């Protein structure tokens, strides 16, 4: 017989195969298993005790974070609601500061105000707590497959006997092989490869794997692969925190993900979603005392959840750019937490998708368009970025690509200018109203008029009233009084691109265009009182291993002097308590907001810049093509603002006066009076008796 | 270890499929192994002691049998020449008869006659001599392969000594792997089917079935497969009368048969040739004595052997439908043996390719054609067929297909009607020689005229003359006196076609269309002396296990007497010898040919019926577009005969009178005298004193 001996030498031949296959297994496992994508994460909120945030405003906050309110805690992400406090399981999240697990606490308020947050575990008091920060997006991956990397403890034992129950009974040595299938393959290669893989790593690592590479969706040109991602793409929580019935549909769609798609065919996929839970109930963990109230639960957001926030992910990409380079992206397993606020957003989305469809309905318009953009007041954080009318599904970001004329938002700059100079102008310093006529190089003549084109009786008006009122002649004079290049100087300072800036008389009633988000800078410096910080979308960039590759810092710089920023801010507040903002202050006068409303010539753009406690909003409202939007300052675009604030609970506005700074009293003729007077203004003055030396006379 | 416990069914499951093969290998072995086509074979010549037959006859008909001349005889298939002898080896052939071996044979001769054929072992007489015939084709094989199945002994041994040189040294279990890779498949599926048969085929089946299946070369779209095929294709003679260097050539082409072609590329198939040479030489068998002599041997027939006789093989297959029907066909192995002769084909293909060139520049013409038909005179066996100018390459043939106004062919008939009737017409019976007016259904005059437009001085002359030549005005008085209707009765009695017969008198000159062999059926029916035998090329239809499948038999029927058919062929001797066709008779006249010439009107068609001792000839010359020829009866389709006569060894017309065939004379009033008379005729009278009956007046 030389059929034994001819075909000894195939067993041979086979298992040197078997032998590169292990060669190959361990090249692959023993590192890197795939280019995991960039995770894209918002805020990271502290909560603190004495912090002001009310009980309604936690549960917004804790509602845009993927908490649930129950009436019953039992997994985390998970919150009830009594009448002066909040329970609530703070699930476990990966910190850079210090990795955290399950935190079961009670916050306790007292109306306005966080009086304690209290363990409920110990009942011992936190000085500070973390609140997790919400999955915004991940970063396209050039292989075109999304995962989110959770290890063996992440995923649950519910869910584990969820899938052993419709695949495998693991003893051996189809769990493997289907593994080998997904991770290697294009049936007894498979079956051969498992054989390796089985003996070699352990079972735990096996459904560690395979957990994570499974196709569960698509999206666009992108695989949504493996139970953690696929779970906050059905649903919005994660795969710790789904419910049986989620399990089961997740479960469900692993032998056929795209007929089982519960967003084209819905009939099909809780079908087969019944079909699991008709599985389990079979086998010793379920008993049909439940199973009729599983499948009475009718599955999810209805979204497509393509490009999460397209408007702000502009920014991001472009800053990630600007600080790291090119690589960043040759990086695996990437954390990247942004400054990106979901309370302030779902209100700015809010405002753009109701306000606009409405100003078009009122006015009788087509083809009206917006543009928001929410920064922190002192570190210039972008909190919120709307680029549209439809922020959901957008092409077009107008919060960094729509250049537009800034109208009166650009007087301001002009009156931070002359209250620069305590010892000349102060709010109280006679600006003439009278008729302008100044001839230019060609020579033809520019006579700027006020926009009911009238003049004071008296042929003057005060520096406080001149900008309340938003008086275009009177900002001309002072603007040409200082010079265009003091008024040029302020604006590099206040933070805007140096290029746009054309220093020519027309510029003191708008002659600059810029983005909302230049605009956001230019009313940052003023608002934090005087300090411009650079807008930022990155607190920090972290690696797989903990790696810290960029660390934001505080680097505020100090533009224009305290008390000129508090004056500007003041007469800000009198735009919108009695000036051309006062149908703001009259809606909301215990918020005490500083503002500027912007009309362009023939309302083509309108424009409002609104400042609470805590942010600074600019608001765009205006037509792509650049036509009229039969609308002005006051009407739209703040409008639109009004909307954004009553969507969150806003920050009041107390201005807290910095250094020499007197309120004093002032005469009908405008003079220092040393006690009365029927008008009290804040005077940049370490001395006072500034009125000595008026009073005199 | 379930290494090899599982790797063990690995051995078993391959070992199955051998099982499978061996099943697959015996189903087409044991049984069919091929689709062999049917081989077509020429004239088996019987020579016989006292036979008219030459010695230069007798080299003409060997080298036109596939025989060599040699000075010095060792293979079969070789002949000696002597002065007065012939010395031969006659191949072995499985004649239909019996089967035969090798037979070495002297043939003396005694000039014109064959005096002994003595076998040359036992120096003992031959009672007759059996000649082996020439392969002629093969009917194409609907598989597209064509083979000629030889057994193992008639491959010679140094053939089987030169194949192993260049292949295999088989003593092992490549030359049964290139067997099953040629006769199964599309390298390890070949060599373990050669395993298999190897150990149940013995080796002299291996190389018996292998020396039968090798590719060798191509024609048309037939593959020309094996070395016994080959043997004939490329050279003309059978594998085992093979030289070596014929032998090196074949199996050189084994490898690679289209780049070894030596009708495309002969300085790499002579290269190859030498190689093969060169290998042999370095081996125990040959030494540097011999090789560069046969190195120094160049090789052919050069031509492409596509279609051997298409104008004889078209006759072949219409015979083969006509007497087998519709299969025939399904049967393998089969042996067809006609009645086609090697040495008068030569003949008629030289007289064709010669003669027409040779007639176009003599009479400046520029598409001048011919058709040739060779019949045996009283068996009708049709010996060759010449479709035209062109006869080795014919899409066209005029023998068959080419229907033509007859002439003065049809002359003869009109004299076989009245020698038909001996008590009223006889050969010095006077016919009228004057004016002809025939009104027909018209009502338009009809009025024949002589060729030289003149009439006999007298107003007459005898039946003889008129006939001998070619006189139209007494041929219709002679055809119109006798009746249409006892004319057309001797027409369907010479064998021509009836629906062909319109019995109008203008038929007495001509007004019959037939094809060459529709008139060789007519004046063979005359030549034989009166016995219609119907014209055939199958003498047998041979399956492959010897059984006679059709067998033809003498089926001769008596048409008209036979002194009405001699009185008919001695005056048509006449034409030969003094009218018509005299110029023929001045070339042969110790031949004493019969004949008829044909000239239709405007010189549009040329015809000739020679008859011999052995053979009935109809020659036609004429145009496709049925235009002007600028010749004769005379010249043209009789210097085609002519040619054809020069071209091989005719045999003399020795007119054997039959019963009551009495030579009377008659003076110049034509009447029959006693003794003397200036004219000699033959005469159908069994009493000569028809004389006495005349001498009376
Ligand atoms: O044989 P296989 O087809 O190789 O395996 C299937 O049948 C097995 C069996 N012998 O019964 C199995 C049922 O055991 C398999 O389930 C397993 N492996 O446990 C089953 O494999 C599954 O086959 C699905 C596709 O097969 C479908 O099976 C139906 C019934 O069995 C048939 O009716 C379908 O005709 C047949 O297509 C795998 O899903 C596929 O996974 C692919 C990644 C998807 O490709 C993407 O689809 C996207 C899309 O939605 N569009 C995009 O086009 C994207 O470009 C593209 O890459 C693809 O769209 C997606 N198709 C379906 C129906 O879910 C799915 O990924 C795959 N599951 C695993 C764990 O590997
Ligand atoms: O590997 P293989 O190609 O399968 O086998 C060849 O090489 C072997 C080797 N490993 O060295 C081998 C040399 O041992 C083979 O010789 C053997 N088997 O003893 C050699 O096989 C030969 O291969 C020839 C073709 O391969 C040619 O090899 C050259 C060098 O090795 C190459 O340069 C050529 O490129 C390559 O083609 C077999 O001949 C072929 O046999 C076929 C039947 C021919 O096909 C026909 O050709 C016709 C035609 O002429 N045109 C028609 O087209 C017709 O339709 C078509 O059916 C075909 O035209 C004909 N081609 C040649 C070059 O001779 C020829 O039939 C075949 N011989 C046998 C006994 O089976
Ligand atoms: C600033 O934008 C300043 N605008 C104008 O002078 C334009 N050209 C204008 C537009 C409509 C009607 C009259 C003039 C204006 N400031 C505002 C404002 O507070 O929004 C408007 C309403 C007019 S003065
Ligand atoms: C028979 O073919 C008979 N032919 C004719 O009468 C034709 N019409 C003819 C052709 C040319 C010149 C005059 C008449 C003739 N038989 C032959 C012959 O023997 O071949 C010819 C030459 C003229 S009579």
């Amino acid at each position: 017989w030389l059929l034994l001996k001819l075909a000894i030498v195939f067993a041979v031949l086979i298992a040197i195969y078997g032998v590169y296959l292990d060669q190959k297994i361990r090249s692959r496992i023993d590192g890197k298993v795939w280019q995991l994508p960039a995770a894209v994460y918002g805020r990271m909120v502290n909560l603190e005790p004495d912090m002001t945030i009310s009980k309604n405003e936690m549960v917004k906050l804790l509602e845009a974070t993927q908490y649930r309110q129950v009436s019953k805690m039992t997994r985390p992400g998970e919150f009830t609601v009594q009448a002066n406090s909040i329970e609530m399981i703070r699930r476990p999240f990966d910190f850079p500061d210090s990795k955290e697990g399950q935190v079961r606490a009670r916050l306790t308020f007292d109306g306005d105000h966080l009086a304690t947050i209290v363990n409920m575990e110990n009942n011992r008091q936190f000085g500070f707590f973390r609140l997790d920060p919400r999955l915004i997006t991940m970063i396209s991956s050039p292989n075109g497959e999304q995962r989110l990397f959770v290890p063996r403890s992440g995923f649950p034992d519910l869910l584990v006997d969820t899938l052993l129950a419709t695949e495998d009974r693991h003893f051996y040595e189809t769990l493997t092989q289907q593994l080998v299938k997904n991770l290697f393959l294009s049936k007894a290669n498979e079956a051969y490869m498992a054989l390796i893989m089985d003996a070699r790593y352990s079972k735990d690592r096996i459904l560690e794997l395979y957990m994570n590479e499974v196709y569960l969706g698509q999206s666009g040109d992108n695989e949504i692969r493996g139970f953690p991602l696929a779970s906050l793409y059905y649903f919005g929580r994660p795969v710790e925190e789904l419910s049986l019935d989620q399990q089961a549909l997740l479960v469900g769609m692993v032998k056929g993900a795209s007929i089982y798609n519960p967003w084209r065919n819905p009939k099909l996929a809780l079908e087969r979603r019944n079909l699991v839970l008709r599985l389990l109930q079979q086998q010793q963990i379920i008993d049909q005392e439940l199973y009729d109230m599983l499948s009475a639960r009718p599955l999810q957001p209805r979204g497509g959840v393509i490009s999460p926030q397209p408007a702000f992910m502009q920014l991001v990409r472009q800053e990630l750019q600007a600080k790291l380079g090119d690589k960043v992206k040759d990086l695996s397993g990437v954390k990247i937490f942004t400054t990106f606020d979901s309370v302030a957003q779902d209100a700015a989305e809010k405002a753009a998708v109701e306000g606009i469809p409405a100003l078009k309905k009122q006015r009788k318009l087509s083809d009206l368009e917006t543009a928001i953009v929410v920064v922190d007041r002192f570190s210039g954080e972008v909190r919120a970025m709307v680029g549209g009318s439809e922020p959901q599904f957008a092409g077009y970001n107008r919060a960094m690509q729509a250049r537009r004329s800034i109208g009166s938002l650009a007087k301001p700059a002009t009156y931070l200018t002359a209250l620069s100079q305590p010892k000349i102008y102060r709010l109280n310093t006679w600006i003439a109203d009278a008729p302008i006529a100044l001839r230019q190089p060609n020579g033809q003549v520019w006579s700027p008029q006020n926009d009911d084109r009238r003049y004071s009786e008296s042929g003057r008006v005060m520096l406080v009233d001149a900008l309340t009122r938003s008086m275009n002649v009177p900002t001309v004079n002072l603007g040409m009084a200082l010079g265009l290049p003091a008024v040029t100087e302020t604006w590099i300072k206040l933070g805007v691109p140096k290029d746009q800036l054309h220093p020519v008389p027309a510029m003191l009633l708008g002659a600059l265009n810029l983005t909302p988000i230049e605009v956001a800078q230019a009313f940052q410096t003023i608002a934090s009182g005087g300090n411009r910080a650079p807008l930022s979308a990155l607190r920090s960039v972290i690696a797989e291993d903990g790696k810290v590759l960029y660390q934001s810092f505080p680097q505020a710089e100090r533009a224009v002097p305290a008390q000129a920023a508090y004056l500007t801010l003041w007469t800000m507040q009198q735009v919108v308590q009695r000036g051309t903002g006062r149908q703001l202050g009259a809606k909301y006068p215990n918020l005490h907001l500083a503002g500027k409303t912007g009309t362009t010539n023939n309302n083509v753009d309108t424009w409002f810049a609104g400042i609470d406690g805590s942010t600074v909003t600019i608001t765009w409202v205006g037509r792509d093509n650049n036509q009229p939007t039969k609308l002005y300052g006051a009407s739209g675009a703040m409008s639109i603002y009004q909307r954004y604030l009553a969507n969150q609970t806003p920050t009041p506005l107390n201005l807290v006066p910095p250094e020499d700074i007197a309120d004093m009293g002032v005469d009908y003729d405008g003079n220092f009076v040393c006690s009365g007077g029927m008008r009290i203004l804040p005077v940049w003055t370490s001395d006072p008796q500034s009125l000595c030396q008026q009073s005199e006379m």
